[PDB]
């Protein structure tokens, strides 16, 4: 049952559809969405997006402890948006 979830980037708007047994940042790059990741597996910041407008699982990261999520920063190449989102994508300095 793939939900609407809106990657908010830079470069634009889109709107990619994933599961809730997958991961938002496969399902982008699936589509050419190119999302900015690099483990693209569960162990960095760089896939975290600010979320707000939504939700997601994601009880396989190993970056973040709980100031991060709080913020809204989640880990899409771990993320399992159980319904519709809205991903804020290129917000991981705030971190570093
Ligand atoms: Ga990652």
């Amino acid at each position: 049952a793939s939900y609407t979830v809106k990657l908010i980037t830079p470069d634009g708007e889109s709107s990619i559809e994933c599961s809730d047994d997958t991961y938002i940042l496969d399902a982008a790059e699936e589509a050419g969405l190119d999302l900015p990741y690099s483990c693209r597996a569960g162990a960095c910041s760089t896939c975290a997006g600010k979320i707000t407008a939504g939700s997601v699982d994601q009880s396989d990261q190993s970056f973040l402890d709980d100031d991060q999520i709080e913020a809204g920063y989640v880990l899409t190449c771990v993320a399992y948006p159980t319904s519709d989102c809205t991903i804020e994508t290129h917000k991981e300095e705030d971190l570093y």
